[PDB]
């Protein structure tokens, strides 16, 4: 299977919106990650492309080129390959050590701060969208449901993303307006909890009960593994159900657990 200079190889991931295949560029003897889409709706794809084109940061995946033939049902987004893949699988019985979690969380902070400075809300932060690069550092992937805003913050009313990572203020049964940056912070807190415990803090196979726990169940830390108190403080602050008192990224950067 060829597509201009690219040979499609085996699958390497299903994010949101498509499937990703390893791809060999015969012109430069280099592997890439190719997202393949079947037109099934397409406005959102070209907004992801437009967002990706604006971004250039070591902790954000790099869109290389787009292959769109109007006579083809398939549309191809070529990314730079992130050779080591997602930072971890959730759930797992072998979570990261605190020191490993901090190393990756520092990259996540820098990438989110950059995205927000670029006026992008990611909306799907989770470990499987955090890819480990050649040098061991994280690259944030999958902008399939990201939002671009004008002004100081996004003012949003739509519910998108991965259910276990959705912030409780996005789960009102009344299309209320909520702000964007705090959504990414919440998902960062669920992500950090996942790093050290290997499962999400709020879990239910019944989607109604999952929504209800995100919105109303107090955060509980397992007895094991035994994590430091300042890490518990940081996670608690990011998983503040009230978005107005939830910790903000300029504070996360300063948090004692982050800086030691
Ligand atoms: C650039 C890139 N790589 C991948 C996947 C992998 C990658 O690169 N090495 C890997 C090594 C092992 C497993 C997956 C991967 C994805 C999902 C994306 C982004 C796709 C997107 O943003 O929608
Ligand atoms: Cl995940």
């Amino acid at each position: 299977v060829q597509l201009n200079q690219y040979t499609l190889k085996d699958e390497i991931g299903k994010g949101s919106y498509g499937v990703v295949k390893l791809a060999y560029n015969e012109n430069d003897n280099t592997y890439y990650a190719m997202k393949v889409l079947s037109k099934k709706p397409i406005e959102q794809v070209y907004q992801e492309i437009a967002i990706l084109k604006k971004l250039d940061h070591p902790n954000v995946v790099k869109l290389v080129e787009v292959l769109d033939d109007p006579n083809e049902d398939h549309l191809y987004m070529v990314f730079e390959l992130v050779n080591q893949g997602p930072v971890m699988e959730v759930p797992t019985l072998k979570p990261l050590s605190e020191d490993q979690a901090r190393f990756y969380f520092q990259d996540l902070i820098k990438g989110i701060e950059y995205l927000h400075y670029q006026k992008i809300i990611h909306r799907d932060i989770k470990p499987s969208n955090l890819l480990v690069g050649e040098d061991g550092h994280i690259k944030i992937a999958d902008f399939g449901v990201s939002n671009e805003f004008k002004g100081s913050d996004a003012l949003l009313s739509n519910t998108v993303g991965t259910p276990a990572f959705m912030a409780p203020e996005s789960l009102s049964e009344t299309r209320k307006i909520f702000s964007g940056k705090a959504l990414d912070v919440w998902a960062m807190g669920v992500t950090l909890y996942c790093f050290v415990f290997g499962q999400c803090p709020f879990m239910d196979e019944r989607i109604m009960c999952l929504h209800s726990k995100i919105k109303s169940q107090a955060l509980e830390f397992p007895d094991q593994p035994d994590i430091a108190e300042d890490l518990k403080d940081l996670i608690t602050r990011m998983l503040d159900k009230n978005p107005e008192s939830r910790i903000v990224v300029p504070e996360i950067k300063l948090h004692p657990w982050v800086t030691r």
